[PDB]
């Protein structure tokens, strides 16, 4: 129902798609090759800038295949993409394995899931 | 409450329950004994298949106790269970301690939390606002 | 909009703030200087107690800065803070780096994000509906 405006800023940028009508999220594909050493983090670029309908955020979520088979995950999962973030989407990927992990161009390395936001007003009590 | 059709497919499978009335999530219990060595990751069957009412997902979340005391967590936390997934629920547990971690039949190793979903419609743009 | 009642229970405690009107979460600030050894976890106190309006939970999420530059994250991210919890907000911070990581009084170490709750009722059956 909700709307996300999207700008490609890299030749390899892809418009994320839902696999099925029941998918919670959409696959995010790398636009560049990144080597990630054992026991370290890399920043993987997605080559897209998003504008989300007010009232919504994006969660950037670890893919389970990569987690189970290479101990690779989104280190800040669920990574927060704020409604007012307009820069490039990038995934912080950790390699918790003893083996190197190559992110090739096109690789699905995270998922984007749209969620509604709810802003809190704080009311201080000496209670 | 929204509804979840559940089928047990292991004798040891358990209908998940909210510990309190105020709980966000329901507890997921292992059916198989699994050992998870240091700095590695194992897969824990729960022996259930879910069908969630339409327009909802289930996030599989790390229990805070296990994380704090044993450095164990759901590696894909929050693990996405899509509305239309009908296969067995399983939890990818990682072990970041320099020690063995043992999963025993009936051990609660994660939390399922239910959430509404929202579908984006992408609109391509030369330039944003 | 929803209401959170907050009680400070530590002198260094800060009422969390949203950086902007578009922010998903408010920053959680430590009240104690603590050192977290490499490849270990630490329970970091925020020195605040929360009453969330009925129907909302809180998520405690890793800050992206600390993850990328220090391999520091919230080990149970997203940390479930249930609606009926009136204790001290504490953050389970892991240091996955091979370096000591110092938390200082006032440091932003996680983000709390209000989400709305949904309880399931389980109906058991013999066979489920099919999909693709």
């Amino acid at each position: 129902a909700m709307k996300i405006k999207i700008q490609k800023i890299h030749p390899n940028a892809l418009i994320p798609k839902y696999q099925t009508d029941g998918s919670s999220g959409f696959d995010l594909h790398a636009v560049e090759e990144v080597m990630i050493k054992p026991h370290s983090v890399g920043l993987v670029k997605i080559g897209i800038c998003l504008s989300l309908e007010v009232g919504y955020e994006l969660q950037v979520r670890t893919r389970s295949g990569l987690a189970l088979n290479h101990q690779v995950m989104v280190l800040n999962s669920p990574g927060t993409v704020d409604n007012d973030y307009r820069g490039e989407i990038k995934v912080i990927l950790a390699n918790l394995s003893d083996k190197d992990f190559k992110v090739q161009v096109g690789d699905r390395i995270a998922q984007g899931v749209v969620q509604k936001t709810y802003k809190a007003e704080f009311i201080e009590c000496e209670q």
